[PDB]
């Protein structure tokens, strides 16, 4: 598998500045809509990143609601371990 990557976010006045988006039916929580100039952007989060851990807890087998709770639980910073999306395909 692709080497996961650690992103360490510092909570700003309007939160982190990203959407957490699920699939409906099949598991997996993905980052979307990383807002320009946000803490998420500055921490290196990318749209299409698959979220593997929140503060060192694997969240691959957690519901959307549980993952949101884990991110919101953190007082002023959150560590997110992600797997970045593929950028090269041969056709
Ligand atoms: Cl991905």
């Amino acid at each position: 598998g692709m080497l996961p990557r650690l992103c360490c976010l510092e909570k700003g006045p309007n939160g982190y500045g990203f959407h957490l988006h699920g699939e409906k039916g099949k598991l997996g929580q993905y980052i979307r809509l990383v807002e320009p100039g946000s803490p998420a952007e500055k921490a290196g989060l990318l749209a299409g990143d698959r979220l593997v851990e929140v503060n060192g807890e694997n969240v691959e087998k957690e519901t959307h609601q549980q993952v949101v709770s884990r991110i919101r639980a953190a007082l002023n910073a959150v560590r997110l371990l992600v797997v970045d999306p593929e950028t090269s395909t041969t056709l």
